[PDB]
């Protein structure tokens, strides 16, 4: 008899790396053709994308089986520790077989190795649970629809952390500089080479600090949660689905634009991106208020004191969002700056929240 | 007043991140030029192996010095949390000014950038403390030298979920049959298209099997371990350094061999490699053994029931690896097969290791 917290976390961090794969030839797709191919660039990223949608919701759904699975099986041992590490390996596969199922959707192997993949991902859980009924001592207590807070809190985890580290990881591989084009291109000098890669770290900073101040919401939501229910589950599935798209977002932003009117689209793209990563936790939490005497601690219930906290905390990135996507369409010439603007601010408002939250309190007592 | 469980988890999946970025470059490195060019390719495999391991041990020692840093510092906050992403922010600079430092030794801009970098780390880390101190509420209550598990187990979780999972992530990534070059070079067939990414397949498939053994041989140790010291961390440092080298060394076994004897020195690396892998995890068990009256359970004491079987668990991976290196320095004509079968055997003998300990007992009981 052993824990099971620690290969539950280790399951948790491998379905979080498996569920962004499909994210990466996203990042990786050319910013823009330079020859006047938009058209093809941007179909091959759309169906990057909805490859990449389809097979984190894919994945999604096998770590909720997962960790449905390992909620009726309390304890785990060496022979469970084994078919689960297997049962990782299974699931390692399935954004492979759906992507090659996508694109080569005539020929049949691609839907035969899917769902081969799939049955034997349910093969390994039926085994686990063979084996978890025929020795009763593994099986939970109640046993000899919430989810589980931890599991969850662990997968988001891991998405925020890679997706926060994705620009950083492609620089450190990618974007150092070389010493004969640095004494060749750039006249020998290693700070021109270095400002030459200026946007690229613009980018990373802009994500990582969105990343970390969604995160920072996220955590300080759940703080605060008592019973995660699986409507909260779904709506985390989408904000987590939504928030892969912020580094492409943001280097699309720090390119420099051949028109200034792709500028505007492009901030435009990026608002909308963070609006519903940051409006699906609001949902999230407006869920959970619903049932908030089964769902919330009553710091955050209708009337306590950090209620109005949270509020603000979960609905400041979507209203900076709408304004700067209304600005982009009603101003339409101080788009920019008021997006950098916002970039700069939302940190400081998160850090200044409390004061702010009572200037406002104040401001509406009195008046 | 938060509690800081979660907080230092993120830290903990960013760090192993950071840590584990400088080897990609490694396992994008040409398996082989092809063109009688081996010198130079090993030239900057070796450089790159050399930087890589720098790197994490750097990224090891700012984590250590974090843990220290939030084990003074007991609960976190808002403010805590955006100084602690600070610091994250921070020290994800480590590598790229690391690597430019050592690309350029001549220039002295890349150790000013490296130098500005860590001061910029201890500064965050020393508002940090100003902060909590200023604020007693937020220090841990012996305020108001052995590492913390939660830490240490964490930080390897993500190291051994980022090796297991580098390979599939390339393949996913890059090794995708198109349809022009299916129906074009393979003569109108997929399944032609697939065998011929076999190896790699094969190379991710023995990676993963590798990796999560070392990590159940881990995590069984480190559930009877109750304080971890500072020498323990040390060798968990040197095995999660020399675990990031499994991927290659899969990679090179499973490419096909120029000359009969290039097979037999790749598999004399993964070998060795392996060995260092699992000796340092059996260094720190013994360490641990010195002093198991403080360090580890009774279950694992000189004369436990579970003892034997760790002895075991710990050193079967070495063993295996140094009867490997023998066969193919005495036998050399059968290292190739000796090698595919104990990539087979060892996970059955993890699975039915109970089972021959117990055959083994019985064996020195009447003998
Ligand atoms: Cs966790
Ligand atoms: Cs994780
Ligand atoms: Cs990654
Ligand atoms: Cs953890
Ligand atoms: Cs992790
Ligand atoms: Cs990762
Ligand atoms: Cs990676």
């Amino acid at each position: 008899i052993q824990c099971s917290q620690r290969m539950l976390s280790f399951s948790d961090a491998l379905l979080s790396i498996i569920a962004t794969v499909m994210i990466l030839p996203v990042t990786h797709t050319e910013i823009s053709p330079e020859q006047q191919f938009d058209r093809s660039v941007q179909r091959l990223l759309a169906t990057r994308i909805a490859v990449y949608l389809m097979t984190f919701l894919i994945v999604t759904v096998a770590w909720a089986a997962h960790t449905r699975l390992f909620q009726v099986v309390g304890k785990t041992d060496d022979t469970l520790a084994l078919l689960n590490l297997a049962c990782m390996m299974t699931i390692t596969f399935l954004p492979y077989t759906f992507s090659l199922m996508v694109t080569f959707p005539d020929v049949p192997l691609g839907i035969f190795l899917f769902c081969v993949c799939v049955i034997a991902i349910g093969v390994v859980q039926a085994l686990i649970v063979g084996y978890a009924f025929h020795f009763p001592h593994l099986l939970s207590p109640q046993i000899q629809e919430p989810l589980s807070k931890e599991r969850v809190e662990a997968f988001s985890d891991g998405v925020y952390a890679i997706v926060a580290t994705l620009l950083i990881l492609d620089i450190c591989e990618d974007n150092v500089p070389d010493p004969k084009d640095v004494k060749e291109r750039f006249s020998g000098s290693l700070v021109a080479a270095l400002s030459a890669t200026g946007p690229r770290f613009l980018a990373y900073f802009g994500s990582f600090a969105t990343v970390g101040l969604l995160w920072f919401a996220h955590h300080s939501l759940f703080l605060h949660v008592r019973k995660a229910t699986r409507a909260m589950g779904l709506l985390n599935t989408l904000s987590l689905a939504f928030v892969g798209g912020l580094p492409l977002a943001y280097q699309q932003t720090s390119a420099f634009a051949r028109q200034p009117r792709d500028e505007l689209e492009r901030v435009r793209v990026s608002c909308t991106i963070i609006f519903l990563a940051s409006i699906f936790q609001l949902a999230m939490w407006t869920t959970a208020l619903l049932h908030q005497a089964e769902t919330l601690q009553p710091s955050v219930w209708f009337g306590g004191r950090e209620h109005v906290l949270m509020f603000a905390k979960l609905a400041l990135y979507p209203c900076a969002s709408l304004l700067a996507f209304a600005s982009t369409c009603l101003l339409s010439r101080f788009s920019v700056g008021i997006f950098h603007l916002m970039q700069i601010a939302v940190p400081c408002a998160f850090l200044l929240l409390r004061l702010l939250v009572g200037l406002a309190l104040a401001t509406l007592r009195v008046l």
